[PDB]
């Protein structure tokens, strides 16, 4: 809705001048968007911006005093002549590097010789979170890495935490999000059907399996939790029943899997177990008698 300007080439700078002053911030010109930045500077290719409609910084020339309310910022892109690139789906553009954002007609820089595709929100700027494309999920970086906004928009890999104990998610080398059981860096973690990485005891298809408790990886063999021992198999899978190791017996509770201590009965039979677990047999334990089996012989 800005008119009764023109565009001016000066200094090796592109303004709109309207009866001599200088356009700045957001305006619509006959049908296109441009942005001309605190002094009138019109921008070019990848530049990180307020949010543009509220007014504020909206149809404004240099002549005019500027509210000093700090906006909300996000990636648009603009066209070598200025206009805005009002996408509201995807595009493939030249990548956004250190080398080509925040210039202004007039500055020589090189386009970037790498193209990637950028997805947009209904108002023109880039997008972030997730994205469903073509059977898989992305995720489209919200944050810088950890203040510099570059990140912001480019599709996520490796391991990444979706911010709003926020929840860890792998994406593969092009960014597709990985579900159920997956060996990244020697080492196990369950994704699930949502993505989300799995933490502590999880039963997954009949069975028990110790994800670590802040990191996600899978454990095997003696693990000690909450008090108690319970064993893993090389499979992740939590053991109940009789378990030899060597030639020493160990018992872990049916069902909730922990290694029993004293006196226990299993199908009408005693046992006895010493505190580490280990089984009596063919001696005796305070008068009783057991067995080559461990059994309690009366
Ligand atoms: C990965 N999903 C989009 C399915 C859920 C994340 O909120
Ligand atoms: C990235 N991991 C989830 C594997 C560990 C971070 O604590
Ligand atoms: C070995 N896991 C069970 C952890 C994954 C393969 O099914
Ligand atoms: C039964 N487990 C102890 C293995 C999981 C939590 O109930
Ligand atoms: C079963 N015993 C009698 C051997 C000991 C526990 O009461
Ligand atoms: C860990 N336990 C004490 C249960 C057995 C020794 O490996
Ligand atoms: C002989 N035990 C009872 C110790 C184990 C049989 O599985």
């Amino acid at each position: 809705n800005t008119t009764g300007g023109r565009f001016v080439d000066k200094d090796n700078r592109k303004y709109y001048v309207k009866d001599d002053h200088k356009a700045i911030y957001w305006h619509k010109i006959d049908g296109k968007t441009y942005y001309f930045g605190d002094i009138g500077e019109m921008v070019v290719g990848w530049q990180y911006l307020e949010i543009p409609g509220t007014g504020y910084r909206d149809n404004l020339f240099d002549n005019q005093p500027v509210n000093e309310i700090g906006l909300q910022e996000k990636w648009y892109y603009f066209g070598q002549d200025g206009a805005l690139l009002e996408q509201t789906d995807k595009q493939v553009l030249e990548a956004k590097t250190s080398e080509n954002t925040g210039k202004v007609y007039g500055e020589q820089y090189p386009l970037s010789a790498e193209k990637r595709t950028y997805y947009f929100d209904n108002n023109y700027a880039v997008k972030t979170g997730w994205i469903y494309e073509d059977g898989n999920w992305y995720y489209l970086n919200k944050l810088g890495n950890f203040y510099n906004p570059l990140p912001i928009g480019e599709v996520a890999k490796g391991w990444t935490q979706d911010f709003h104990p926020a929840p860890w998610y792998y994406l593969d080398a092009s960014g597709k999000m990985l579900t159920d059981w997956q060996k990244v860096n020697g080492k196990w973690y369950y994704f699930g059907s949502s993505g989300s990485m799995a933490t502590g005891w999880k039963y997954v298809r009949g069975k028990w399996y110790y994800l670590d408790n802040k990191n996600g990886d899978m454990k095997t063999g003696w693990q000690y939790l909450g008090n108690k021992w319970y064993y893993l198999r090389s499979s992740g899978a939590m053991v109940t029943g009789w378990y030899q190791d060597g030639l020493t017996w160990y018992y872990l509770n049916a069902g909730n899997g922990d290694m029993k201590t004293g006196w226990f009965q299993v199908n009408g039979k005693w046992y006895y177990a010493y505190s580490s677990g280990a089984l009596a047999v063919n001696t005796t334990v305070d008068g009783y008698s057991v067995n080559y089996n461990g059994e309690w012989v009366q």
